[PDB]
């Protein structure tokens, strides 16, 4: 056995399938094994139950997607291994951005390595659709429940969106950040600043997802994020707020960027950039020649020819800072110039739907007071505010 690669991981989609084959084929051609642990779940809620299991099984993967403040309790556990000498020979300090740098590191050692940067604050637009049902591209709060009216009217599903918790708490997030503003939405979900959670402009975001609710498929529980899109690709529906993994399954349906979609910052969030990084944890192994192996991956990750073909596919930007950006789409050349724009001022601020701005138990506080508000239509802002503070205090 020359080594086998075991990543843990919820690439299950067509497009996040389509990235992930491509780091299968490199570990393939470099000579080791891969093995396969993909657990379906989008977010990676499933994938996660699964992790816990393994990682105090004495079996563990050779890394995990694990992101963001969670990457520091499995470095705190001692069950990661420091990257140091691969980190060294393949420059990282010098790779990558010093804000995703600090993210992959415990006690200042590499234990992680990161594989794309991921825009949470996009919107999909179908402009087939817009143009059947006479609507505007939005750029403003306002604009989009005035294309949704349009949209509606002309018998399409306006808002195509999934009922799962993460995809609720993506649509929120949006709605902070572009209400309140990136400091706001920094003093909010990284500082948890009680009087930013319990004010009136989050009372406002509340207000404004309840109306987002009603121009929803009022039977969408349990609709996976893929389906949603699929809905837009099919011209069923006009819009999808999502991340830029969405971008995956159009370019997996060989679609194209003006002709058959179009993607523009979620309204109001113009500046602003909500990162996502997808990271690969690395284990401590027991095996010779799975380290071997995991040492590949590692340098595999950041390789430059890897980080163009994965992130083609998936639909992020390369984390790598080297990139000739002109060899990827349209859409992931606005997202850099995006990024550079908010990384000058302070529009770059972490995800939280997607890990980057708290722990584990925060995020899933906030996830339960915004699926159970978003849940009942009688809800009241002014209670889901008082909901949303009180619980994230009660889950530190
Ligand atoms: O499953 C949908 C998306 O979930 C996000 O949290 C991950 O960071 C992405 O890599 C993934 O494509």
């Amino acid at each position: 056995n020359p080594g086998t690669v075991d990543v843990l991981h919820w690439w299950t989609s067509g497009g996040e399938a389509k990235a992930v084959e491509t780091l299968k084929q490199q570990i393939q051609k470099d000579g080791f094994i891969w093995k396969d642990n993909a657990v379906a779940g989008g977010g990676g809620a499933a994938a996660m139950t699964v992790l816990k299991t393994r990682a105090i099984s004495g079996n563990p993967p050779s890394a995990a997607q694990i992101k963001g403040p969670d990457i520091q309790e499995w470095g705190a556990l001692g069950l990661l291994t420091e990257l140091d000498d691969v980190a060294a020979a393949n420059k990282w300090d010098d790779l990558l951005p010093r804000q995703v740098a600090d993210i992959m590191k415990y006690d200042g050692h590499y234990v992680a390595v990161p594989v794309n940067i991921h825009r949470v604050n996009w919107l999909w637009i179908n402009p087939q659709v817009f143009d059947k049902a006479g609507a505007k591209v939005p750029t403003t709060l306002d604009e989009l429940f005035a294309a949704a009216d349009k949209l509606k009217a002309a018998g399409f599903i306006p808002l195509a969106h999934g009922g799962q918790p993460w995809q609720d708490s993506t649509v929120f997030e949006d709605l902070v950040l572009s209400i309140l503003g990136p400091k706001g939405y920094h003093a909010a979900f990284v500082d948890l600043d009680e009087k930013t959670l319990t004010g009136p402009q989050m009372t406002e975001a509340f207000a404004t997802l309840k109306r987002l609710g009603t121009y929803m498929d009022p039977n969408r529980a349990g609709r996976d994020w893929n389906i949603a899109a699929a809905e837009v690709i099919n011209g069923k529906a006009g819009m999808q707020i999502m991340g830029d993994w969405a971008k995956s399954e159009w370019s997996a349906a060989g679609k194209v960027a003006g002709k058959d979609y179009q993607c523009v910052a979620f309204p109001g969030t113009q500046g602003s950039f909500a990162y996502n990084i997808d990271s690969l944890a690395m284990f401590k192994l027991k095996d010779a020649n799975d380290i071997k192996a995991q040492n590949d991956l590692a340098k595999v990750a950041l390789e430059p020819e890897f980080q163009t073909v994965f992130n083609q596919n998936k639909g992020s930007l390369p984390v790598r800072q080297d990139m000739d950006m002109s060899k990827f789409d349209a859409c992931t050349q606005k997202s850099a110039a995006d990024f550079k724009e908010a990384a000058k001022g302070d529009g770059l601020q972490p995800s939280m739907a997607h890990n980057m701005a708290t722990t584990l138990a925060v995020q899933g506080a906030i996830f339960d007071v915004v699926t159970n508000f978003l849940n009942d239509p009688q809800a009241e802002p002014a209670t889901a505010v008082k909901q949303l503070n009180a619980a994230i205090k009660a889950a530190r």
